[PDB]
C-alpha cells in the first residue's frame, strides 16, 4: 500500500498497492493496467468506440469511465500533444520551472541542480519527440486542470511486454513524493 501526492494536486493525487519504479534517478515508472468503469456491468471490450471524440453532448458515453486504472483512480482529463501543442507547452514551462526550483532548494550547491537540470530536460526533448513516442497520451490531475495550475502532465504510454499492452505512468521524481503505507 502506497499514498501518491504531487506538488500542487497532492491532496487526492493517488493511493493503492501500485507498482511503482525509478529509473535513470530521475523518472518514476507508475506501472497499471487498461479497464473501464461501466456501472452495471464491467466488460473492458464493452465501452463506446470514440471515432471522432465522442463529445456526444447528452451522455458522451453509457456511464463507461474508459480507460486505464492510473487514470481512472483520480479520474484524469486526456489531452494529446497534436492538437494540445500550446497548452502542453504551457504545462511543460510550468514543468521545468517547478522540478528545477524544488531541487535548488533542496541542493542550491549546482552539483545536483544542474546535473538533474541536463537530465531532465535532455529526457523531456526526447520524450516529447512523436516519431515513436506517439504511443503516449497526456494526462493532467482534474484539480491542476481547472484552475490552470502550475501542476505537471502525467504522461501515460501503451508498451506490449510478452504479448501484453501495460500502461505506464511517467512522472518526474522532483515534483512527486512517494508516502508508503505498511503497518
Amino acid at each position: 500500500m502506497l499514498i501518491y501526492k504531487d506538488i500542487f494536486t497532492d491532496d487526492e493525487l493517488s493511493s493503492d498497492s501500485f507498482p511503482m519504479k525509478l529509473v535513470d534517478d530521475l523518472v518514476y515508472e507508475f506501472k497499471g493496467k487498461h479497464v473501464v468503469r461501466k456501472e452495471g456491468e464491467i466488460v473492458l471490450a464493452g465501452s463506446n468506440p470514440s471515432a471522432e471524440e465522442g463529445a456526444e453532448d447528452d451522455g458522451s458515453d453509457e456511464h463507461v469511465e474508459r480507460g486505464i486504472d492510473i487514470v481512472l483512480n483520480h479520474k484524469l482529463v486526456e489531452m494529446n500533444c497534436y492538437e494540445d501543442a500550446s497548452m502542453f507547452k504551457a504545462y511543460i514551462k510550468k514543468f521545468m520551472k517547478n522540478v528545477i526550483d524544488h531541487m535548488e532548494k533542496n541542493n542550491r550547491d549546482k552539483a545536483d541542480v544542474d546535473a538533474f537540470k541536463k537530465k531532465i530536460q535532455g529526457w523531456v526533448v526526447s520524450l516529447l519527440a512523436k516519431d515513436r513516442f506517439k504511443n503516449l497520451a497526456f494526462f493532467i490531475g482534474e484539480r491542476a486542470a481547472e484552475g490552470a495550475e502550475n501542476g505537471q502532465v502525467a504522461i501515460i504510454e501503451y508498451r506490449d511486454v510478452d504479448g501484453t499492452e501495460v500502461p505506464t505512468l511517467m512522472l518526474v521524481k522532483e515534483a512527486i513524493i512517494e508516502e508508503k503505507c505498511l503497518e
